[PDB]
């Protein structure tokens, strides 16, 4: 129901800049939204090669996309087949700052995602891990989430972390706001949502690309 | 397996030095728990400088990861620091500017079967204004902490955006980094992972004191994604 | 010399997101880039009324018009005619984050700098005064500037603050990054730049439009 | 005129109680200066728990804006609240996630013609890797503070992002927010303003103690622009 179905796909477009060099990508994925499930295959249309780590791009990328369990209210499912907005940002340890936002919504003949995102991005350090591209991947994470009653909108919160070929971790505070497009009736109570996002590079002689996995899975405290 | 020097149910001595906004004042108290559960009473008084001016929850978090349920298979940094115990270092910034830094050094006495706790807290800059001063706070809610292990040096890290909740159904945030370390080498280090807690307070106080009663139960876990 | 004459005029043009919500500004000008002195004439062409406070986005608006005593090294002007580029991240005291980029360019024939500009705002509350529009100006500052001589830029670091009708302030720190298209031989050592910048409404039944005045000096710790 | 209960060259008496990631100490000095032109000089000796382990830089700025040169025409809050003097409390936010707390009560003993200073000061989770825990600390860089009147309540609030200055030619910036509060009730408030300051240190120490002089000046000011 909600314009879905247990496997769907999606098509993905994204405009950026990061200091000061724009960038365009696109892609195409599958998953299962109830199993909190999705791949996704991004190439870089312009700008490519990006002179940046691809890692900070990769959270922009659904909550549709979620395992909720029976009894918790999907404030995301419940946005379909319209869609959700959200808008984020990303404050590195390092001082650099990136402002996020995406539109998502199904194409419910199609059984498809349209995901439009903007992403900009200033003050990477020359010599630092985005810019010397030493980043593997994000860590899993455990993220909190908000209800804000009086307005119908969700705040997240969670402190990611960058895992860097060294072996150490680079620091990254996510707060977002999540909207649906259609006011629901029903919100639900705060609650976590658990990530795990992953990045396999695919990349040839003629263009960037790139393939990411997500699993995400909702949860209430796990204390009575 | 005994070689911690910790039994299943135990006792705890609290003192506390703190000042706020130059407000200077002693707390002590007393507690009882089950180290294993991760479940620990705790019975506060403020035995000078009280009545406090701010509100008492920014304090609560003061008071030992001992406290922890673990899971079999996970390292047990806290535990394994027994009894010689551990030490900590927090910074707690609140969302409308007010800082706070907070210490303490945990002990057991094993013929005691008791915790010896002693801690420091600094706070500046709350508003006057502010759900701090006004005392609207009722209670952190209950949070998920990452739990990250710095191997070069054998200590942990823990990270938590805590959240008090307000009288008039408001949330005032405060993130908390905290440094954890043991009073001997650990051997083993953990690997990442979280630890959700669960601290709750109910005021005691009457015409003589100002006194409370924490709670808190405290378990540690892995990722749940494969 | 450099490009730039006593009096001269500008033009510009910024892309704008924020909150979801996009826009397009355009603009010309006239100022005494010795004297550190600019008026600006904006007109939003697209997205007009803005549903923010306009004052988040005055700062886009050129350190070529900053007044430089002598003897100190002019990094700006010594940038010019080809220009220079900058980028900023804004912190808000209550959560909003916005990033801004621009690029500047003169025209020697034409006497003109050409300024091209983005600016990524999310997470401004509802109730805040940038939505509730209850902004009236930014207060003169101090930003301090700090050269990085290994790499060729500077930094400026200000804290800034926004005045409320209600007679309150509202904080923002800007963070920002400044580099020469054609790095100079020579660099400053660090110093002030003190800043006056207004906003007056011009707005009529067709267009949202404002114009601003800025007024910038350099200086050196007044400390022996 | 005379009201202040300050005269041109003036004396000052320090105690600083602290603790840095659990290492305590305390410090006690003695001055001379002239606050009405902005200048002091401070000599300090750690007198328990010395040698530190960490950079004693980040204790310099804990030691009186009676000492800053108002022009004519500005209100001067700290030099109205004297003789009695004025409190302050200050967070201090390091670039690499350290932080501390400090706070300061300053008097004036007008028969013997000097301040009395006694400080607190807290800070955690300085990592072992950085430049206070390396004594790479030179220097603070000078400064630009900006002044803000908080009318509603008769206290100012400063803020300057601070750097200091490394061995190796780098930087480390630390954010200070600070409220000063007058002992009793100003009359009168200062339109904001700036101060600037310079403050400096030079090593004193021997085999006996660990000891150092610090040198300030400072000067408010007005926005330059018409």
């Amino acid at each position: 129901k909600h314009g879905l179905t247990k496997d769907m796909t999606m098509k993905y477009r994204m405009e950026g800049c990061v200091d000061g060099h724009k960038f365009v990508i696109t892609g195409h994925g599958n998953g299962s939204p109830f199993e909190g499930k999705q791949t996704i295959n991004l190439c870089v249309v312009e700008g490519g090669p990006l002179p940046f780590s691809e890692d900070i791009l990769s959270a922009v990328f659904n909550r549709v996309f979620t395992d909720y369990p029976q009894g918790m209210v999907d404030f995301f499912k419940n946005s379909c087949p319209a869609g959700y907005t959200w808008q984020r940002s990303l404050l590195f340890e390092d001082g650099a700052v990136c402002t996020a936002s995406a539109d998502i919504t199904v194409s419910v003949e199609e059984n498809c995602f349209y995901h439009e995102s903007k992403f900009h991005g200033v003050n990477f350090p020359a010599d630092g891990p985005v810019m010397k591209k030493m980043t593997i991947n994000w860590e899993p994470c455990c993220e909190k989430i908000i209800p804000v009653p009086r307005q119908g909108i969700l705040k997240g919160d969670v402190a990611m972390y960058l895992l860097l070929k060294d072996g150490g971790r680079y620091r990254c505070q996510f707060d977002t706001v999540y909207k649906a497009k259609t006011d629901s009736k029903k919100m639900p109570e705060w609650h976590f949502i658990q990530h795990k996002l992953t990045r396999e590079d695919r990349s040839d002689a003629k263009n960037q690309k790139w393939q990411l996995a997500e699993h995400s899975v909702a949860s209430r405290s796990a204390l009575a």
